[PDB]
């Protein structure tokens, strides 16, 4: 019935929970490398999701995304993440463009101060994943 | 004649310029921070030099690219980068989709290594642009 990149997902939520260890570290964030991690711990973490939540709509036939910034609404409806969540991870999703497009706007205090009041709901994100995938597909499978 | 974005691409170029300068430096990019941050480096400098290309492009009513490779091999036909400067930004510019895309797999070993081994062809890419729009343009107007 549900054919999930099981693989694909469980590493990128590894990847992630590495990133977001690093973001959690005593750094100088304030340094000119300082500022540089943390943009691409930033874009990381966004990318990460939306790649983890693209995987899970296709996967389980949930309702087809029509821009990346829909996949947390879809998520929210599946009861993958609480509403509350899903709106802070919005939160920080709505930087991807500024990390990727109008780089030259990127704002790593601002970033920081995003990251950081949303830590809670960015730690939590891959225990709401795996928990779907233990219920829907069991301890082991893709399938 | 020619409208082009020349206040983006010079900007565009400082911003460049700027990067480059915290790669030629004496920092630890092997660190878990470091590492994160030379991504980023490499990032930059690809975004600004397919982005600098496109406006160069545009505004020169030059070929409309249908790839990146596209890009600089298009900038070299308008004689722009020499062949040669075109061929090593390209290797460069070729890691872009491990960067943006199949991030799991970036290796900031290997960035280094491609960024140190071009280093003078990114180095001499802003004034390849400068150059040209000071030729085509003069040395105050966009148009």
């Amino acid at each position: 019935m549900y054919f999930v990149d099981r693989s694909k997902i469980e590493k990128t939520l590894g990847f992630f929970e590495h990133q977001l260890a690093l973001f959690d570290s005593q750094t100088d964030w304030q340094s000119e490398i300082g500022e540089l991690a943390l943009q691409r711990i930033g874009h990381l973490l966004i990318e990460c999701i939306l790649d983890t939540g693209n995987d899970m709509i296709d996967g389980f036939i949930m309702r087809d995304p029509g821009s990346y910034d829909d996949i947390m609404d879809i998520l929210v409806d599946e009861k993958v993440v609480t509403e509350k969540e899903g709106d802070e991870l919005k939160k920080l999703i709505a930087y991807r463009k500024t990390l990727v497009q109008q780089y030259l706007l990127a704002d790593s205090g601002e970033l920081y101060r995003l990251i950081k009041a949303h830590q809670t709901a960015l730690q939590d994100f891959p225990k709401r994943i795996r928990s779907y995938l233990e219920t829907e597909l069991g301890p082991v499978s893709a399938f």
